[PDB]
This record gives C-alpha cells, sequence and structure tokens, in this order.
C-alpha cells in the first residue's frame, strides 16, 4: 500500500536468516583518559562525538604548533613593555595556562629571539629547542597598539591589522636567502566605532566623532626576520598624523580650524606590536588531536505471525465453489500491512512523547532506551501542537474560509517542521553522510482524508517548504482522524541506514496447500504464515492535533443574514 | 559544505609556491599637478580614476576645441550687438576664462571673420593663426536673440535653434566648392509656458497664455561662409508676427478680437544669434584629456594549519590491512573548511562594521587598510539594520502571521539591495569591466536554518530578485544564529578576479605516515597538516539580524479569542 | 550600453558621407484651392494628411455617384408626396445642396423615371444626361413611412427597412433581361420604446408599450424597374395589424381586451418610400476624391568631436610599455557613449515640455519647429505627472509597504501609457505602416536603479504590458536620480524610418598616429577623435517625475509602536 511504502520501506530478506544487522561506524575526538592515578576503580574515558560538531564551534579550536610570547618574571622583562601601561593577559593555548603581553620595539636596534620568547610549560617538559625547528613560510603583525594623549590622558586602541595584505612577512635577498621582510607604508584609519583596549568609545577624539570626522593616521613600521633560528628584530620608523575626512570623504586639511582645536596638544606614538607566526611543525613535537573510530551494532529479528486459513472439499469444487486463492492476498494485503502499520506509527507516537519529553532537545548519543540508531546521528526531539481552529479564526464570510484555515494550518506546519529542523541539525547530517551531491530533505506528510484540501495553499506553488520536497499521503483508519504525523525520510535508496526513517522487515512466505483431517471432515486447507514486521530508527516525530473543526466550518451558514435590496442608482 | 563553497570560490594551487599575486591594472585622468619642493613640498600627482565616470558627469568632459567668440575693447566690439542691451557673459572652457556675446546682423553686405574672432589665450601662446585651421563640416546656429516689444516696454527671449530641422548649415555648390549655405526659413512658436531671460513669463504676451494661446513666427534667416579662411556673413531678411493658435489646435486670425489687443503695435525684431562652430582639427593644436596608466599590485600568500593525529598498532601493515581512517578525513573537513569560513565572515562584518560606519559611503580608492582589491573598482559601503518583529507589525491571528512576516523581510531585503547598488553602482562596475559579455548580477543571501521561510514569497516568483538573481544557502553554526549576511558574488567563474567576493587559496596536503616513537609507545601516525587561507576582496557587505521573533511567532498563540455562537439565519 | 540603444539604435554610416538623409513620402487628399479669382495672391491649398483617417471618419467619403431624388418646385413635384405631410429635408452631397422627400406610392399606374427624377447642379452643369449610363444590379427599399390614425390623432413612423433582405430587389427576368421586381412579404413590428418621426415615445400606442406589449404590422409591397432607362413602378397592395405579443411570446388576439382598447378605429396606411439605387459609371461621369504624393527631404550632418590624447615615450616601442590603447577604448566608450546619451535625452525632454505644453495634443503636421519626422505621422504630444508617495498613502506597518508602492506606481504608468497611446493614433499609426505584420507596440522603461523595484508587481505574469511588451533598463547616472523616461520604440528593426524615437548616426574612427613635437619633448601619441551626434525623430515622450520618496520609505522605520503583549489563551 502506498502509506506504509512511504514511512517504512521495503527490504527483503531471503528465507534463511532470522533477521539483519547493522554495522554503524562512529567518529570521535579523544582528548585523553582518566585513570593515570590508581583507585582500582571504572576507567572513565571522556567520549564526544565528532557530529556534534555540526553545531558546536569549541568542538574543534586547536592552536598547539602557534608561536606566541610567554611571560617569565625577571628573565625576558626587559624586552617586553612595562606592565604600567597594559598589565598581562590570560590566554589559554592547549591545556597550559600562562599570561602574555605586547613585544617592544628596538630602540637602539638589539633584536629578540622568537623561539627563546615562546616557551610554552608544555614544550619545557618536552626538552629545549633545537635547531631543527624552523619558522613557518607566514610571519605577519596581526595587532599593534598605539597610545593616544592629549593634556596628560593616555588611551589605548587595539587594532587589528592582520587583515590588511602590506603586514605580510615578504621574502628579501639581502642577506643570504632566508630573512624575511616586512614592508609596512601605509596609512592607519581610526574610525568613529574604534573601542579603546577595555571596550568603550574615545574621548579624547570624541569631539571630532561628535562631528562624526574619521582621523587617518601615516604608520611607517620596518623589520627583519630569519626563518632559521628565530633571530630577528622589528623597529618603528615615523608616525604622524596624517588627514582628517568629513561626511563624505573630502578631505579637510590639518591646518583646518575645523580639526585643530580638537588636535592640539594631541599626541600619537607606537608603543608595541605582536607578531603572528608558526613553525613548520615537521619535527612533529606537538601532538594534535586523537580521532578514534568505533564499531556499534544492533541486531533485528523477525518473527512468525498468527496463520490464515481456509476450508475446502478436498476431492472436488476447487475452482467455483467455495472461496479460490485470491481471496487469501486480499485478506494478507488489508490486514496484515495496512492495519499493523498505523498501530506501530501510533505507538511510536507515544513511545516519544512518554521517554523523550514535549519540545526538548537532547545531546548526540545521550539516550539509550529508544529505537534504531539514528541516535548516533541527530539529536532527540520530539513535539507536540494542538491547533484549535475555533478559537483562532473566526469571519462571518463564509466565501474565503479555506484560505484562512489554510493559512493557519501551512503556518502551523511549516513553523513547526523548521524549529524542528533547527533544533535537531538534520540536514547537516545528510550533508555530512553523502558525497558528490546533497539531495534535499524530504519531509512526510501522511494524514487521513479529512485535511488534505487544507495543506495545498491556492494561488501558490511551493506549498509547505523552500528547502524541502514533500508527499502527502491518505489513509482510511478510524484512529488518525484530524491527526497530522510528519517525519524525515529518504526518497531513493533502498537500503537500510540509521538516517532512514523506518523499514519493513519482509520474507517472502510460501503457501502451504494440504489436506488435513478436523474432528469428522476432509477438506484441504491453504494456509498463508507471513512473517513481517515495522522497525524504525529516526527518534523524529512531529504530530498535529486538530479538533472543532467542523463547528468553525458549520460557522459558514450560521452567519446573520446582512440583506441589501434598494432601487438601483446611476 | 554549500554555505562555504558559495562565497568563496575554491582556487587551486600547486604545492610549489608560497601563494599567487594579482596585478591590477588602472588608467587614470590627468588634470594637473599640485605642490612644489622650492617651499618644502612633494609633488602631489592630482589623478582620478575614470570608472567615476560612472557616477558623475564632469570630470570627463572636454570642449577644447570649440569655437566661441571673445570679447575684447577696440578690437572686435563692431563685430558684436551693443552690450548694454544684453551685458557680457562669463563662460569657462579649458583654463581659459573669456567673454562672449550675440553677433550683430549684417545689413550692408558686410560680415564677419568667426576663425579670427575665436582665438583664445591658450590658442595665443602657440602662436596666431597661420591657414592651418579648417573649420569642420558642420555648422549650425545656436540660439536667435529675438525682442518683443509693445511700446515702449522691450522683452527678450532665448530660443534655442540648435534642435530644429533646418537650422544646421546644408553644402552646395554654386560657388567655390569650400563655400557653405544657410536657408532657414520656418516659424518658431512662443508658446505659453516659453520663459525670459531673468525667468518668469512675459508681461506683454501674459494675456495670451492665461487664455492658452500661442504665438507663431515667420523666420527668414540667411547666412554665407567659407571653410578655408573662415570669410562670412548671415544676414536676417524677414521676421513677423504670422499667425495665432487656441487651446484645441486651430487658426486665429491677427485682426480677431481674441488677440487684436494685445497684437496691435506689437512689434518682434531679430537681435542677434550665435553659432556651434568647430576646428575640422586636422591640426593636433589643442590636447584634449591626458591619461595615464599605473599598476598597482598586491602578494596574497598561503599559510599551513595544525594538523590532525591517529594512532595505530605498529607491528602490523598499513598499506592492505585496515582503512585509510576515513574518521581522519571527516574531521579534517569539519574542523578545517567550515567553522573557519563562519569565523572569518563574521570577523570581515565587524572589520567592516568598524571601519566605515554604518551607511557612509566613500569615494573609490579614499581608505587602503581593507582587504582586498575591489576598491580600486567599488565605492565601499557598509550598512546595517535591525527589524524588530514585534514592534513593527501587528496581528494575532495564526493564518496571517507568515504572509505579513514575508512583507517585512522581503521589504526590507529589497530595500537594502537596491539602495546598496545605488551607493555602490556595482553593476555599472560589472558592464565596464567585462567587454564582450554582461552577466547579470547574483545577489547572494546567507542565513541560519530558522528564517528562510519568510525570505521567498508565497504566489509569485520573483522574491527577493526583481531584476537580480538570487541563491539561498544554509548553515547549521549557531554563531548565525537568526542572522543574514548579504553580498555580491559572480556566478561562473573560477579565478581571483578583482570583482570576486573572495577566494578560499587551496594547496592539497600530503597524507604522511610513519613510525614516531611517543613515551615509549611504538605506534603508526598518519598526519595530514591542512594548509589554506580565506581571503576577502569585495569591501561590500549588508547584515540584517532579527529579534524578539519568538515573541511574534507566540502571538499566534496569545491571541484573544474571538467566538461568536449566533443561531444559523438564513 | 543598455540604456544607450535601447533608446538610440546604432545605425552605421559609411566614413564617405558626411551624414545621412531620409525622404518622406506622404498621401495627401485633395480638397480644394481657393483664389481663381484674380488678385495676385499666394494661393493656399487646402491639402489634409490621408493618416489624420486613422482618427476620423469624416476624412474620406462620397456619395456623390449614388443617386438621389432631387426635389425641382413646379416641374416634378406630382411624383412627390405633398409636403403638407412632411416638411421638405435637406442633404449635402458633394458641393450641392438640395431637398429632398418620399416618392408617392402611385396606384394610379404611372412611373417614374429615376435617372430624371435626379440629378444635381454639378450633374446637370457638367450635361444633362443622356442614356449614357446605365444603374447598378442593386437597388432596395431605405424608408417606409406609415401614417397611423386613430380617433383622428395622426403619428407618422420612419421605419428603417434596408436592413431586411426581401427589399433587395431579386433579378428575376420575364419580359426583359435588365427587369427586376420587389416583393416585400414580411411583417414590421412596433418595438415599446420606437421613437417617432417627431423624436419621442408614441401617444396612441403608450397604452400598449408601458405594459411592454409589442405590435406586428403585416405589410405587401410588390415594385417593378428595369435598369435600362429607369422605367419603374411601386404600389402598395396590402397593411393591417397582424397580431400582438406581450413581453414573452405568447400571441393575444385583438378581440382580447387588453389590447383591444388602444386598437379600437387605428388605420395604418402607408404614405411614401425612398431609393437605394445608383449609377454603375461604367462611363465614369463623375470626379472622385483626388491623391496626391508629396515628397519632403530632410539631410542631417555628423560633426566631429573634441580629441583624446595619451602621451608615451618615443625612441622605445610602443607594445610593451605604457597604455597600449585600453585606456583609450574605455574612456572612448563612457565619455562619448554614456554621458551624451542622458544629455541629450534630458535636453529633448526639456525641449518637447517647452513647446507642446504639458497633455495637450495637438493635430497632425501642425508643428515643424520640433526636431524629427515623426510629426508626419502621428499627433505631436507631452504630458508630465508627479507621484507624492508620502503624501498620496496612509500605511505604518512596513509589510505591505512594498506591495502598496508598486501597485500605486504600475497603476499610474499603465495609465499614462494608455491614455497617450489612445491621444496620439501611434497603434494605428504602426499598423498602417506595414502589411503582412503588425508588431504589438513596445514601451521603453529607462530609470534610475533605485525604483525599479516597484514596476514589478509580485506575482503578476502581465506586469505592465497589459496590451504591450516592455523592456526595464537601468543606468548609475545621478542625474536621473528619481526619474522615469518613456517613450515608444521599433525593436525588430535597425534602420532610420519615422517611426523610430531616435537614431545614433555613428561613424567608424580611424586610430591616429604622427608625432607632434610638444615644447621640446619627442613622445609617441596616438589619437582617438570620434565623431557622431544623437537624434530625435519621434515627438512622443512621457516623464514620471517620483519625489519625496525616500520619506515614505523611512515611514517604514516610522511607525508608533503596535505591541499587543497578553497571556496566551486557548
Amino acid at each position: 500500500h502506498e502509506f506504509a511504502e512511504l514511512f517504512y520501506r521495503t527490504y527483503i530478506v531471503t528465507p534463511d536468516q532470522a533477521g539483519f544487522q547493522l554495522s554503524i561506524r562512529r567518529n570521535l575526538v579523544w582528548e585523553g583518559w582518566t585513570g593515570e592515578g590508581l583507585s582500582g576503580e571504572k576507567q572513565e574515558i571522556s567520549k564526544r562525538n565528532i557530529l556534534q560538531g555540526l553545531l558546536d564551534y569549541t568542538t574543534l579550536e586547536t592552536n598547539s604548533t602557534e608561536l606566541i610570547p610567554v611571560i617569565q618574571s625577571g628573565e625576558n622583562d626587559e624586552q617586553f613593555i612595562d606592565p604600567s601601561v597594559l598589565p598581562a593577559q590570560t590566554v589559554k593555548q592547549g591545556k597550559d595556562t600562562f599570561d602574555t603581553n605586547f613585544l617592544k620595539f628596538s630602540e637602539n636596534g638589539e633584536g629578540f629571539n622568537l623561539l627563546m620568547l615562546a616557551q610554552t610549560p608544555s614544550r619545557l617538559k618536552k626538552g629545549s629547542m633545537t635547531f631543527t625547528d624552523s619558522l613557518d613560510s607566514r610571519i605577519a603583525l596581526k595587532q599593534l597598539l598605539i597610545s593616544v594623549t592629549k593634556g596628560g590622558t593616555t588611551e589605548l586602541f587595539a587594532l587589528d591589522v592582520n587583515r590588511d595584505q602590506y603586514a605580510a612577512y615578504t621574502a628579501t635577498r639581502e642577506y643570504n636567502f632566508r630573512l624575511m621582510q616586512l614592508k609596512f607604508h601605509t596609512s592607519l584609519g581610526l574610525g568613529e566605532e574604534s573601542t579603546t583596549v577595555a571596550g568603550a568609545e574615545s574621548a579624547l577624539l570624541k569631539d571630532l566623532f561628535d562631528l562624526g570626522y574619521r582621523i587617518e593616521l601615516d604608520v611607517k613600521v620596518d623589520g627583519e626576520m630569519n626563518v632559521e633560528n628565530g633571530n630577528g628584530d622589528t623597529s618603528l620608523r615615523a608616525l604622524r598624523l596624517a588627514r582628517v575626512f568629513d561626511k563624505e570623504g573630502k578631505e579637510i586639511a590639518l591646518t583646518d580650524s575645523r580639526v585643530s582645536a580638537a588636535l592640539s596638544g594631541l599626541t600619537v606614538t607606537g608603543v608595541g606590536y605582536s607578531l603572528e607566526a608558526r613553525l613548520t611543525n615537521i619535527n612533529q613535537l606537538e601532538m594534535g588531536l586523537l580521532i578514534d573510530s568505533d564499531v556499534q551494532k544492533q541486531g533485528f529479528m523477525i518473527p512468525t505471525l498468527p496463520p490464515l486459513v481456509i476450508v475446502k472439499p478436498a476431492m472436488v469444487e476447487d475452482d467455483k465453489t467455495y472461496p479460490r486463492l485470491e481471496a487469501l492476498t486480499t485478506a494478507y494485503r488489508i490486514q496484515q500491512m495496512r492495519n499493523n502499520a498505523v498501530t506501530t506509527l501510533l505507538n511510536r507516537a507515544d513511545t516519544l512523547k512518554s521517554y523523550l519529553g514535549v519540545g526538548v532537545p537532547h545531546p548526540i548519543e545521550s539516550n539509550l532506551g529508544l529505537e534504531g540508531v539514528g541516535q548516533y546521528y541527530v539529536r532527540p526531539y520530539y513535539n507536540e501542537a494542538t491547533i484549535d481552529v475555533l478559537n483562532d479564526l473566526n469571519n462571518l464570510t463564509s466565501a474565503a474560509k479555506q484560505t484562512d484555515i489554510q493559512g493557519l494550518i501551512v503556518s502551523k506546519i511549516n513553523e513547526m517542521v523548521y524549529t524542528a529542523d533547527q533544533l535537531t541539525g538534520y540536514t547537516a547530517a545528510l550533508e555530512a553522510a553523502f558525497s558528490g551531491r546533497s539531495p534535499k530533505p524530504h519531509v512526510a506528510i501522511g494524514t487521513d482524508m479529512r485535511l488534505p484540501q487544507y495543506i495545498q495553499i491556492n494561488g501558490d506553488d511551493r506549498t509547505v517548504g523552500i528547502g524541502y520536497d514533500y508527499t502527502i499521503a491518505r489513509i482510511s483508519d478510524l484512529r488518525m482522524k484530524d491527526k497530522i504525523v510528519m517525519t524525515f525520510i529518504l526518497p531513493n535508496e533502498s537500503e537500510p541506514h540509521p538516517l532512514q526513517h523506518g523499514v519493513l522487515g519482509f520474507i517472502p512466505e510460501y503457501l502451504v496447500d494440504f489436506n488435513m483431517i478436523r474432528n469428522q471432515r476432509i477438506g484441504r486447507e491453504i494456509r498463508l504464515t507471513p512473517r513481517y514486521r515495522y522497525f524504525n530508527f529516526l527518534p523524529i516525530m512531529l504530530v498535529i492535533n486538530v479538533i472543532n473543526l467542523e463547528e468553525a466550518i458549520a460557522q459558514r451558514t450560521a452567519l446573520d443574514v446582512n440583506e441589501t435590496q434598494v432601487t438601483p442608482a446611476s
């Protein structure tokens, strides 16, 4: 039948096995294990699924090879800026906690070593740095600091320079072939929205921004770096108040009184800088993240069902008196497939609403008492929405009633489907599992034959989705009156996956005909012993319950008469 | 992931070079050099980009070779009209400032020499006209000054004749084969909207216009001029009040009482005229705009990224036993391609917000801090708007809620796209940059998985694209919760180009399998060291964020029940 | 650039000619010349365009050759009805005027010669007819006059009979081969609203008519006539009241009291009739209206224009150093096409406004001062309208503003298009221009790049073209900010034509390479001197001036907070 086909796709197994088994492979990040101390206790493994990385972002944020300065009290203080203008800041690299601060410009021209400057506590336990380490091809200034002082008040700006492409170190030939040169000759723009290091707008220049002026600063910084031993230095060359622009961007000279009043006595000077660079890690000094795969399996069993039998005169009359064979298949089709499918669906609905709760998600693989193996891939979720048609709708006119009903129903269906999609991350799982193409997720709409006219919206073409395709089915059971059941299914592939909603374990059963005696009777019997069952994988299902639709539709004819009959006027 | 590949077009680079460099070719209009080092300053070569000719109309105008009479006392005063009838006017051509006025009509057969009459100071510097110049093939009348005098009151009119059918000299041989003829015998109409030189309708003819009449004057003007040395003359032969027309287009005589009073003693006389003449410029004696091309370029280089790790038993084969650890590849994908992309996009959003301010266009090449090249082509512009769903809308019925929401969001999107393009002139840049084809501009919309129900209107085919092509992408990340990021892309191109939004500089990495001793453990290691970077070219971006939408959706439930249960009447 | 050629077709012109000229062969219908009297003044020939016949029907029509009974008092009145029953009526044919009346039903057996019971003064002046001409094969009754007498009150009814096929004389020989008889055997009915000769509803049949009754009169008319020599006869043979119809079609007899009251003593007798007969004009006695061809000529000149120059150091190769002409091509395109297009368009718009005024149609060929040859085919017309977006609307919510603005703009633009086309007769002129195919008239929409989001209405297959097709273009100029310019164009043809809106007479330009020494500089030079000019032919234009739109746009952000926050109820 169509309804059973839509939700659980038929999968046939040769009658030699008791069922089918699924093997599900998972990918996971291993940060380590607990139990390097001894307590004679469970070893507890910190394990989590990588597919959770489809939603969260902190799941994979790795910078262990990156070079950043490390603060050491009394060892390299003289190469750093004083802590009297910007105290130390806390940063986390890997699992180590340590502080850093901005480098100092070479006042006279003595250099700094980056390899010595970056001694993380983890690498200290690793063994002192050797010569084999090599700085990456990419080295650049990432953040530059300036000091705005006017009258004795100093405000600091944390200006991101890494975006400009002149901060990229460029290769030079000058010394052997190794030194890497920085040419940073441009104008630095401090805008109206530029905020202080503490996170606030400036006040010394606030007079110009109240007039909405932007100030240009010309910055001249130069330096050199060697990619073999971390040896190098960078120096400040020149910096001066460059230009000022009005609303439209037209140039306003420095001598103009519009800005000289707010720029008198105003000093801008370079203070410190930070260097963004890595190694060329081929020494494998740095450990990444362990990626591990486990096999999870579940077994499925296929039973035998109660039999169905026919009485027949054994000797003769096997063609026209008493039923021919086709009645057997008719009974088989009517009862075993359609009738059992509906009961299975409703059982799934009650099981979800019971175990999972209404409108509440769960962590990936946080439930083990549910059906199927989709919990490895999708977040558990369920919801139930009730539409009170009479309460939310009211119109005396009996002509646009269809449109109002359709608007309500389609509104609820779309919003609920898409809220569930957002909370599940299903489309991400589909995109990750398949390669070469990302078929659009399919939404299943299986309902009774009362509602379907309120699902398709007149005058339109896209009915229930703009990123979805749909299929509407009708079933004639008396249980599903005024009920809307929806879930995610795949339309094409015919083999069991955790992404597929449901399967029909089917064993072809051969018709057994033979003569058996009953109590004082001789008759041939023909028997149909089915072997089938429905299984489910997705822990996702959304239900709409509508009541009192009849009263609202009857309100069409319950309106109060409004007649108009007067002499025509023209 | 479809979102990532939508904005950043994958560019493949062989693993032998640190990156790629783009040589951008600019063309400029030279105007003049300002500042000298004889006073402590440097030269600033004033160069302005032609592409702003897309948006302005004066920088690239030129009328150097057009002939205009010059005024000075005692040397050419005779060939001009009396200066006390209409004072001289100051008109500016090239770098020379001068005066002009109408030529007085010949009466005795004595005319004028236009060529020698039309020497501007720049031509004086070059040396006086020898025989070298040549009046071009086209000569036409510019304007006729006719004075409507009634009694003692004189009124002046400035009628443009250069748009007439027969105001252009027609070549004819009845004489020397360089003589050029004019035969202008037609009627010009002075209507009810014709305006005097100093403004406002004429007082003398106000009566006819208040009744909506029109005045036709037969004009007979003839003149001869030679295109070899500039001997010429023009004589007015006839001018007389000819017809009067009513409001519907019917003739009214010159004597009828409807117009007799306002036309009794009315005299019209022709006073002066001008000419459109220019040198044939076989001569190379006056130079137009001087155009120069400069070559700018940028270095775009490629880093490497921290690695990923697998642990495997050592004493077995890795070449024929056990998979290639697909978990590694999936972890690489999710970790590296997707999250870095959204992080870079959001950082670009914040950086533009910080630098350019909201809704403030800047002139081209007026800033250098932004990463990319498109600032050499398109005006920088960043505008963001927040839409408050509950405040700006008023609804309680569930059925019509999405209709209202769609109207709101689509209206805002169309507003933002059209206004942003207007301020940037994007499509003009595309038209000028591409010769031989013009790709229809494509607008990109990238958002989370919640909104897209509202981006696309129900019932139509043109949702956000009225004159644009759109592509909607969805991401499941939690950063972009109910947000929309918008910018322009190019559909069918695969290289770095100044009008591309951004490129993913990709160089594939080498899978590495070796044994490494790790804390007294002998295990196989499989490391993949990703290496890529998200670049950014186009300095225009549009971001809208929806808030408080949840309460508006809940308003589908927070309606007050309007229940009317009245007895059916008919 | 689309906005350019969408308005002006780029018509190539050979470099040998100085321009192109058009000859417009004009059809004129002759009416009459005044001044055959001896005075020695300008003769004015009344010539009027047949193309004006597209609007009016009184342009070309004649009834001269068709014979009309003329009254000649005192000589032939015996053959006419006594004018004491009906006063003589005058009719106009050609330049002759004469009085006419119905011929009497001759029961006394003596007939009438229709030829000699006709002849106008013009026919007499040309010569009294002498059986030079025969009569047409079709002759039929035109009018029957029947007198209704009841109680001494007489009412006259002028019944139109020419629309029955039994009154058309049927060729049936029995005596001569040119003799036809007439049998009129049918019923004539008088309706409840049939107006009488006096021009009002009846007073003796009013009783029946007011109740919705109708009266049927059976008429039995026979007549004989020979086209050989104008011999003919006609006699009345029978007339009575036949039956009476109700307002449904059921028969009611005379004896019935409902109709017997108004038919007592009611006697109806026919008194006269008229004839539809005419000459075969095999001998061509009569002159028709005259048609002549006159030729018009207009010449157009292609002028030279300012040049553009690139300086280039000379003694080296011109190949791979300094602009290789790319800057020349870009500057040429931009400067010489795009700015000049909008310049000419706007100047033409103001020129039309200056002459034609707002909303004032003009008769065909009534203006010659305008540019173009379109005045020879269609009525000149110019209209101007301004939409005050904020002042014409009142809405607060931001959601529906898009649709409302779209509807307003589309309504106004379509109404203006249709009004202009009706008042100009452009479509009829286009249809008369070609035979075998009539292309659908095309409307061009060139406007700035702000509005186009409003010209399209969502969900509309037919957007602005209800009985036309359209094309939408955009341009980035600042002058056209919030302006729409309109006309009609011909997309399927590319050649000059009086129905073409405008054409670019363009000349291919030859690169010039001569070395000019300039202030002791030896520099390589390249020249690209344009020559072209924009022209206007059709004097039709429509402009929409949308102002204050930005404020109504911001009115989306100006609504006064309508929030409804109440506890959910269900």
